[PDB]
């Protein structure tokens, strides 16, 4: 039960929570959907924050006491210690407001904390004056997904190519055994199994690169862009300090953008990602199909091979065994083609300087591939590991 | 800390908890999204435990001992006590069961809790035997969906007929207002606020309609289809009964399936509502952006309407998140329709991420039609 | 070789031509895909002018000698004689001006040709302010699309019906024929072959039923709105007596407008038509893949039914016989998704009182109309019809 | 009218044509669009032919005085004297079996008339023994395929650079020229309009990076590997011999695949290129946009620009000049995002050894290329190049 004051009016924040009253106002705004953005993101989010302070504080803008503390307070956010007071919607308007100032808020507080100060008491340090200082929502926003994107790419590009390893190894388990090829789905010449499951591996090799080739494109950023992209007094120092102490921090060859419009206003880097995550989808789904139009049987189906059972038999009726790991691969390829459309979108609604859409253009992308990574890593182990000839 | 028995090995159950081993081995085959099922679908799916204990025990084939607490502790979820139990991911494999399991083992072990007795013990209660008796994966789960989408869909109809309102008397207040009418975004002759802002409340007429007939081909249900169509040894008194309490506990014209066979395979009727909702955020994701041309300026716009400041810098902030919640719906039609596409024969294995999407869509539309009225279309004012 | 005076300079029009230097302008703006506009649009658009001239006439604003000739040589154009001079790209800017003018043209200039005068003298009878009296672009081009759409679409319905009946009498042509039943591509409960084709025969009942009623929403026709929808000298008696021709002479029940700037800036009817389209091909294309999973073999397959054969594809290996005719459906399906998406596209890119984008639209639109229209007719004479059990 | 023997019955194809009768039965099994398939593709599938003769006649398999007339005969096909004689719907069924037997047959029946003997009579030259030697169908017609696409590819990107290289005239054009930078269509900072159109130029730039790199995976062919991808007696100098021929007439540095099992089935090559073509849009799609909102008044609007006048002032509102060219490029931008779905769909369907979806995947693919480069070129010549400041 505490009191904060916003022009709208005056809300009742609890003693417990970090965020204040514009984080509260974007819980009236938007109760959409429900849920939390991407502690990746949080992370990103922290990272940010604390480069930005860092930088501050070394060109003399930020208070080198209450900036020490905004720091402090922003590694404990980087580790992930306070994922439950960032409570806005990841579909969101505003364009991120909602989310950087869930950032700008939480840091707020947790520094005047940490320094002996109450929490709210923005005379001593304010969100907007102090966390959000040399920067606007249209790059610490934009420059934490940047961030948040790459990392969990990275996480991406290790499971799948631990998958595509995990088909090879079953390429050659499968080099002898000998089923019939079909094209049509109609008898053709017979064909070894294993070179079915190299195809399968090569084309997922063929993603890997597409995926990885993505990230060039997002390691460009325009932290100090501000508003628009012209700067509107940004000092050079600070571009240059906190984009190499970026750089440091979340560990990814990050630069600074030859043109700060163009970082700010287009979306196409965006785009570019998903397009590879999608194609990349429609293949592990065709050979999803292939997995399960080849465990179909025991006595009316192709009988050519067996998936770990994952999921208990029919209650009396015998040999009936669901192929769900793959049938779960196929509908993520589902979400995948969908969250790629919503993205097109929301990318499309481009106007001017800015895109006042990125929050559900970001919310499908690190979804996109945080439900990838996750279904390669159950599907492989709890599936490609166990897969054997009939 | 329990021990449960499973095919696969022994996990460990914590005491506190209702769900079984099927929840858990659920957990780790698909630990995709990490979110829930809908509060409004556990309902159902308590909707249709329920409907399925009181036929079973109006037959005999239940004991009425058991089914007794089998009934009360499937109200206790239909009130969404339990809601924390349901923990399985809505994208998952299997077509649905580890949603159907998810539901067996929180009602079976709060059934014996309430007949005073261990919960695992599936040698007196259990899940697959008594609480899914006369119901197969493929029955349960699509029929609690139908539910679960009906209702949760009649609160759509409720709260856009509201919005549609609310743009109707917003039409008359800038019935006397001029602005400059705008074809290919050149000025053509002026005309009336008052006009384009009934034009916009006209087509939510329109898509209030088209949404509300999306319903008739939802309330043909196939409880008692079991596994295929056919019935299986389907005793034909059972489906009579359990269609008819089903009707009763949920709330709707429920029907049984002329061709059971039909209502188990086929999965139109949810792309029949998608196709509705899709439709609604193409009118509606216009009218967001007409509305934030007409709040552009205030020095280089155009100037037409004020919307009210709800957030820092003032945006139109509330037009916006209805123009993303369009992208996402579009979106969740494309997941949708591949879904359905995938079919095979007696069952589209694919219906949890289908069930999952136009679910949400349904969701989220609800609540930002809401929102946006209230913090926006109420509070708009001529320049 | 003739010549025309257009405000960028002068063209040289072949005299075999009845179109004019507004079309040649479109065909130089818009050389975009080559494809000429669909017939029964050429029709339709006619059927307008038609309609349009009648009535200036009956209310008193075109000339009784010089409209005789514009109606009957529109007379001509339903008929189908001038396809040839209809050439400007059905994707186009302007909002389907060219189109229009078009129509125009090619109507003014045989109008002249009639009535014994030369073909490019406007001044006698023009194409904007004879031909295209008392209406924009943006009621004569729709209301004709409107015309066409239903049209096409009733050939939908009645080729779809049959093909229903069809459907039917397969499935009591395998009342007896036992399979297996399959659920996750595993075996299940035997079941007969009668119970999916009706389950196929039913779900294409309901499509017939949902397709049916998109037609409602397209009889209110926005004729007599002009260029926004106020009217912009909008004589009441022109309206009532253009819509009751127009309505008379395309056979369909078409209404006027309550609202002519809804009916003028709003396109859900569209939409509304194209989302009805893609449920349907939804629905075939599982029928058609379960077909080709049901016609594999012979010894690697589930051999369940036997198609007709309908080609070869077997110099590689000879007697190789496969699903074309499905096959073909699949991919009619996979179009009409996308055409889906354009018109989603298309419909959410509408500004203010006029959608700019409504050619690409009903490009797509009628397209999808047709492209399902034909392959269901060869479908059914073509694969359905022979059907038979293993 | 000529006689010739099928399995079906005996149709009577006009002396006049070079197609014979698997030509005319696709004609009658898929009568759906009408179109024709793209002259590039009848060029590139020529290319194939000619390839395939010359190697077949190096390694002794074929007669070197009929290879010689099928060279002699294809070299007029690349030039485009028959592209009349290539009947056959680009949506069909038997996974482009049509297609490839109608290059067959134009070229065997021309060959012959050549040679002196009666067209129909394939006992001299056998369509489907001599001309289509040592080739299937599921690698004459990919292979084709993707030389059709890098040829139209290395169009787009000329077309493309040389619309980026006049947008950055226009960036300099208007350095100095002041507007209102804006956010959310809300006033920010005061801008330079030349800034505007340098982010328009630079993302066009990394659009042409992206559609680049879509041409390596394509420069992989499968020739040789004929039915499955194993081979069945696929003579490795036959192979090779066939891959230099190739890329010498193409002109491009193609590469005969690693493992032609994996290259016939997966079609992960199309979807990559699809899905920058596709993003390519989206950013054209931004900016036309902008350039509509710019160019919007003369007193009711934004009036930042003014842009080319392509169309006549309206009947009705004298002197309204529409965004005609910026509005098509939206709209070709909406048929790529449908046409893309379509792609996606159809390598979605992908099953075993073959994809029989590729007729509808190339027919978009290539379309969108194709309409990209069109809509480019009359973007660039009909309004960019004239755009000016107000
Ligand atoms: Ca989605």
């Amino acid at each position: 039960v505490r009191i904060e004051k916003d022009f709208l009016g005056e809300k009742e924040i609890p003693k417990d929570a970090y965020y204040g009253v514009q984080t509260i106002r974007a819980t009236e705004n938007f109760p959409i959907t429900g849920y939390r953005i991407h502690p990746e993101l949080i992370k990103s989010l922290g990272i940010v924050k604390k480069s930005a302070a860092l930088a501050n504080m070394e060109v003399g803008l930020l208070d080198k006491e209450v900036g020490q503390y905004i720091v402090k307070a922003a590694d404990e956010v980087i580790e992930g210690k306070w994922n439950d007071q960032f409570i806005v919607d990841p579909i969101q308007g505003g364009a991120g407001t909602s989310i950087n100032m869930n950032a700008n808020e939480v840091i707020a507080n947790r520094a005047l904390e940490l320094m002996g100060e109450e929490k709210g008491n923005y005379s001593k340090i304010s969100p907007n004056s102090h966390v959000n200082m040399s920067q606007s929502t249209n790059d610490a926003f934009p420059t934490a997904t940047h961030i948040a994107v790459l990392s969990l790419l990275n996480q991406l590009i290790e499971t799948t190519k631990y998958m595509q390893q995990e088909f090879m190894k079953k390429a050659d388990e499968f080099a002898g055994v000998i089923k019939m090829g079909r094209t049509h789905l109609q008898d053709a010449v017979p064909i070894l199994l294993g070179q079915e499951f190299e195809a399968y591996a090569r084309v997922i090799a063929r993603d890997i690169e597409r995926i990885a080739n993505t990230r060039n494109n997002l390691y460009d950023i325009n932290m100090g862009a501000t508003a628009v992209g012209t700067g509107l007094n940004a000092d050079p120092e600070y571009i240059s300090i906190v984009t190499e102490h970026l750089a440091k921090f979340s560990g990814h060859p990050l630069r600074s953008a030859q043109h700060l419009v163009d970082a700010t206003q287009n979306t196409d880097c965006y785009t570019e990602v998903s397009s590879a995550l999608k194609v990349c989808m429609i293949n592990m789904s065709k050979i999803a199909n292939d997995l399960r139009l080849m465990a179909s049987g025991p006595r009316a189906g192709l009988s050519e091979i067996v998936l770990p059972a994952r999921q208990p038999g029919s209650s009396i009726m015998p040999g009936k065994v669901n192929p769900v790991m793959p049938e779960v691969m196929n509908q993520v390829a589902f979400q995948v083609f969908g969250n790629d459309l919503t993205i097109t979108s929301a990318s499309e609604a481009g106007q001017f300087e800015l895109n006042v859409m990125e929050p559900v253009l970001f919310f499908n992308l690190i979804q996109s591939i945080s439900i990838m990574t996750n279904v390669f890593k159950s599907f492989t182990e709890n599936c490609l590991k166990g897969i054997k000839a009939n």
